[PDB]
């Protein structure tokens, strides 16, 4: 194109519902921006989507008070040898495992944390994430079931904030906050409503760094930063924001690159010994052009959201 | 701008609900001035702020009767290990303790005096401070659960005048209002309805040091000063406040800087071996840009004060 381009790359293995991951790169003042929301959000909902590209491509991030960010191996909804192969192959000592996807048993989610656990020893830290798929009674026993591998905590058990409340109340395993944070009314109701003993922070749906810092301000609780499967452009606003908080007491899903079968860089933020530097990345006019698709379409689509953020 | 030029600093630790530290700088014929109220007081309330801020950078405060001013530890609403480390690192035997912050529990509070106590030994000095969190009954039995730790004073225990009141003829330990003199209508229903043995001072809610030296004298009570977490031009206000005080019976809480990741002088007010020297502080060009924004709001909203303050 000139400015904006169009890439579509392929994930390793189907990663929430997906199996390619698309998006467009925008070149500004500041470096580079990703706007890459999932193709169901529409302009509306992808608004904050374009703030955060904006923020990175034309007004820069707030500096970092650390030079170098902790992450956590993400492990998809695969089977019990290649999870552990997953964090064998990770270098990170804390876990985020996917349960309850849609069309495995709970069955499948017990043999997979028990894998990772395994696989990390009885030092890891293991996470679960739900993605809201449980209601409360069969999150309260799942919990208690799969917390005979100790877990750090369990993210977004239930569909909403007040039952996540009400999970949170009667069990011991600590509650972390998502969709009920990026996909909300009003996200503070998890701090008025005691829901959560976490915050997770997106910066894409967050609408940027300086949206997720007031936001986790706040809500006065800790938190935890982690991607949308981003390439490194859009892991680099990730990391920015790891690296912006006063206090990180959470390993950040920020190794997802891993995830993908390429980037569009030829210094990718790939983590050493469970840690990424906060550093910018430079796009690789020849990476990109290996996995650029035509940006008609998500040109428009960027023009939409952009639209309905300034309106 | 040329002359006042807004900053964002971001704090180690959140504190008073805040991650961040805003506010402007003002250079004049005696030298600096901060106006850094926080982002929730109206104008109206702001106007002292600004008259704080104007006798700091026009008019010069009152001459020190001593060279150095002794200082207390802050105590965020921290864990008990970092609590006590914060305490054995501050080079202070007086350390004033945050308890009854929104969504902790009393058992937190319990632990944190303790893990302080402990930190200094036998000999220190603890206080803390409670925001007015509590009602009568329940400010009653933690004060008395609190002082098996041997407390020097509770800072503003219950919300209202009255109910300080009330406290301070069911309790041993001394009471010291905070809010019911810097947020009130009336500072001197203090006095009158004799609801504390100590009065706290902080320069910019008062107006500045001219100001608070009035108000101490009316109130006719024992003072202490103490600051609003603001960066070394902000806290030398504070130093020359109490060092133009009579006497200072008590150690006070301008030992805030190191809440804060930077601040605007090379030559930073850190307190060594519990206390502050009395001297002006010079801005850094360099530092201060660091942490310099955008100052239009701020402007606009320094205005609106300083309207408010001269009708
Ligand atoms: O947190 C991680 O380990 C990686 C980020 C992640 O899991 C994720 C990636 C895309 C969409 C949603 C989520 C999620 O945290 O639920
Ligand atoms: O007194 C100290 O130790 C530091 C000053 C302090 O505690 C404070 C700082 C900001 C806002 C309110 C207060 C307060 O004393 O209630
Ligand atoms: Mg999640
Ligand atoms: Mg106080």
């Amino acid at each position: 194109s000139l400015t904006g381009r169009a890439f579509a790359i392929p994930l390793r293995t189907r990663f929430r519902g997906i199996t390619v991951r698309e998006g467009m790169l925008v070149r500004g003042a500041a470096g580079w921006g990703e706007f890459s929301p999932f193709a169901e959000y529409g302009p509306r909902e992808c608004a904050r989507w374009w703030a955060a590209c904006y923020e990175a491509a034309e007004l820069g991030w707030p500096a970092p008070v650390r030079d170098t960010v902790p992450v956590n191996a993400t492990v998809p909804a695969v089977g019990p040898e290649e999870a552990a192969r997953i964090v064998a192959s990770s270098g990170c000592t804390t876990a985020k495992v996917k349960v309850a996807e849609r069309g495995q048993s709970e069955a499948n989610d017990v043999a997979r944390v028990e894998a990772v656990r395994d696989a990390l020893g009885p030092r890891g830290r293991v996470r679960i994430d739900v993605n809201g798929a449980w209601d409360v009674d069969t999150a309260v026993r799942m919990i208690r079931l799969l917390d005979r591998f100790e877990l750090e905590y369990v993210e977004q058990p239930c569909a909403t904030v007040d039952e996540l409340a009400e999970v949170r109340r009667r069990v011991s395993v600590p509650i972390a906050a998502d969709e009920s944070i990026r996909r909300a009314e009003d996200p503070l109701r998890v701090r008025d409503a005691e829901a959560a003993d976490v915050v997770v922070l997106k910066v894409q749906p967050l609408g940027g760094v300086r949206a997720a810092l007031r936001l986790a301000e706040e809500c006065g609780l800790p938190v935890v930063v982690s991607s949308a499967v981003e390439t490194s452009v859009g892991l680099a606003a990730g990391v920015a924001l790891a690296a912006a908080l006063p206090e990180l007491p959470y390993a950040c899903g920020l190794a997802t690159l891993r995830l993908l079968h390429a980037d569009v860089c030829d210094d990718p933020l790939l983590p050493v010994h469970g840690v990424l530097p906060v550093r910018r990345v430079d796009v690789s006019e020849q990476r990109l052009a290996e996995v650029e698709i035509d940006p008609a379409a998500w040109q428009a689509r960027l023009a939409a959201a952009r639209a309905a953020w300034e309106q």
